[PDB]
């Protein structure tokens, strides 16, 4: 953890914190990070909201001592979205550095649905899941991110018993060819900075698809405890 990320850290938590009595879920990459504690540093703030807040007086209050908030750009503001630069700097370096912040006023969880942790509002694992399988395998949009890779093996490792039939199923599916995996994310693995020092992509992919496969397996009997 270098000065700037932990001090990117140190503004995303800041943010995350402020927005506790707010209907703002956490969400995605960071809420790993900041929640469940992926192994890789992650650098955006997403989250689901049931109805607008004022997001952009939440942030402003929100920068801690040692940071300085240059300014925000909004980049879209509308009934379903909000997409937000933050551009700031540090007590440390005057390099100017971004957030991205992003929320959805879409299918916001139910607040039965949200979890806290150390003061954080912030979805659960089964969510997460299915937006990742979403996101790499089987939405609307897929992408081609080495980071979902990384993630969904990190899950698959370390929670597992969070998967059920279904989300396990597409994970087996998105698995199954270790080989094409490897091929697919080579060159993105390369130029993230994020998992080049730290990821082994056949390794990565070939623990995925054993580990899919097995959790699969167990939930295809139909046990109960």
């Amino acid at each position: 953890l270098s000065e700037q990320a932990l001090n990117h850290e140190k503004l995303m938590r800041a943010i995350v914190k402020n927005l506790a009595d707010t209907p703002m879920v956490l969400k995605g990459e960071t809420a790993l990070y900041l929640g469940y504690g992926l192994n890789r540093f992650s650098e955006d703030l997403d989250f689901d909201c049931h109805k607008k807040i004022n997001l952009l007086g939440r942030v402003k209050s929100a920068i801690p001592n040692g940071i300085i908030l240059n300014d925000i750009h909004i980049k879209k503001d509308t009934d379903s979205v909000g997409r937000y630069m933050v551009r700031y700097a540090t007590k440390d370096n005057k390099e100017e550095q971004t957030l991205k912040l992003e929320i959805s006023y879409r299918d916001a969880p139910k607040e039965s649905e949200v979890n806290v942790i150390e003061g954080m509002r912030i979805a659960k694992i089964e969510r997460i899941i299915d937006n990742k399988l979403c996101a790499c395998f089987d939405g609307e949009h897929t992408r081609t991110k080495a980071r979902d890779l990384f993630d969904l093996h990190f899950l698959a490792k370390h929670y597992e018993e969070h998967f059920n039939l279904d989300l396990a199923s597409r994970l087996k599916d998105f698995s199954k060819d270790p080989d094409k995996l490897v091929s697919d994310y080579l060159v993105d693995v390369k130029l993230d900075a994020l998992l080049n020092q730290i990821m082994d992509l056949e390794e990565t992919a070939l623990e995925l698809g054993v580990m899919a496969q097995l959790i699969h397996k167990k939930l295809e009997k139909l046990e109960h405890h």
